[PDB]
């Protein structure tokens, strides 16, 4: 049991979730802190780059009111990426590295469509009774109608940028819209950037794993379009070729509306929505992290040794002219030389 006991909601309307609505994993976890920003505790963990579920910033709290039609009435008439896909996995393809790996083609299409066009999208799909999921994810821009702008400028910009400003962070990079179907995952992967998680309708379990678990998690090759990815199935691991994944253990929680999850940069995550929950409503927040210090201290964190071997597979992969290369040479530098 990591998110722990399930949260009951004001007005006695009690279990806001159950445990059926998880999915089941072969791997155990502990609960990611839930703290209060006003929390010394809370301060404590970000600076260290762990993570916290804040409870109480208001972050977005004009968005709190966010569901398919309002938000249909007012967000205007840009395009919105919509990913689709038969299973209830999302992986994702970086589209520029697809040249790289000839031999596959993906299995979660992109398509871009008005806001309108994916709500007529999904009710049709409900009713249709089909297995087809979708998930539209949005970097919000300002073409955005005058009550979205208004519930944006509602922010607590005032808390988060003060965030920005004591961790050292570099700019706020993009402010991605989530909008997903029920039982909707997004697989286990990592980002280079800090990343403030503010739910905002329906819940979202999510599960972390600290960069020291690499050796755990597999990712794809750096060249390879499912770059930053695990390569297990969590719902099938495959212990033969993935065999450190039987020592992984993570840190999970469920966030609900007015939460904000702390994903630090280089933690995995893994999301999903919860089954039988409804709709999920999410905006993510992107800081570049902080430039890496003057003099380097020793031992080295995990997430710069991750970054360094990210380094050497970008390195090998341009000295050599192919990707492709970048395995059978590092192989030749290791077989019954360092293993
Ligand atoms: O689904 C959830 O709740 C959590 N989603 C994520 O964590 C997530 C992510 O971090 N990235 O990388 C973006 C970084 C480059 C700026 C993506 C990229 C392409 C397509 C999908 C995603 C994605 O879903
Ligand atoms: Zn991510």
């Amino acid at each position: 049991s990591g998110s722990g006991e399930p949260r009951e909601e004001a007005g006695a309307l009690g279990p806001a979730w159950d445990e059926s609505q998880l999915r089941s994993y072969s791997f155990p976890t502990r609960p990611i802190p839930r703290l209060s920003q006003s929390d010394p505790r809370a301060e404590e963990l970000i600076e260290n780059e762990e993570p916290v579920v804040l409870t109480d910033t208001n972050l977005v709290y004009p968005a709190l009111k966010w569901d398919l039609e309002y938000l249909q009435e007012n967000i205007g008439n840009g395009d919105f990426s919509v990913y689709s896909a038969s299973t209830h996995k999302f992986l994702y393809y970086d589209e520029k590295k697809m040249a790289n790996f000839q031999n596959f083609k993906p299995r979660s299409n992109r398509e871009e469509m008005k806001f309108h066009e994916f709500v007529e999208k999904l009710q049709d799909i409900q009713q249709r009774g089909g297995e087809e999921r979708l998930y539209l994810q949005q970097t919000l821009n300002d073409t955005v109608g005058r009550k979205i702008v208004m519930d944006f400028l509602g922010f607590n910009w005032n808390w988060i940028n003060k965030q920005q400003g004591k961790r050292g962070w570099g700019q706020l990079t993009s402010n991605l819209l989530l909008i997903g179907m029920e039982g909707n995952v997004t697989p286990a992967h990592y980002d280079e950037q800090q990343n403030f998680f503010a739910q905002i309708k329906g819940y979202k379990r999510c599960i972390l794993f600290p960069p020291d678990q690499f050796e755990c998690l597999y990712p794809y090759p750096v060249h390879h379009p499912c770059d930053r990815q695990s390569q297990v199935d969590f719902d099938n691991p495959d212990y033969e070729r993935f065999p450190n994944f039987q020592n992984v253990v993570g840190y999970e929680t469920v966030v609900g509306p007015g939460d904000v999850l702390y994903i630090p940069m280089y933690w995995w995550h893994h999301i999903e929505s919860l089954l039988n929950g409804g709709i999920t409503i999410t905006v993510n927040f992107w800081y570049k992290g902080a430039p890496t210090p003057k003099r380097i201290e020793y031992p080295l964190k995990a997430h710069q040794k991750v970054a360094i071997m990210r380094n050497i597979e970008k390195m090998l992969g341009e000295a050599l002219g192919n990707p492709q290369e970048v395995g059978p040479l590092l192989n030749t530098m290791i077989k019954g030389r360092y293993n």
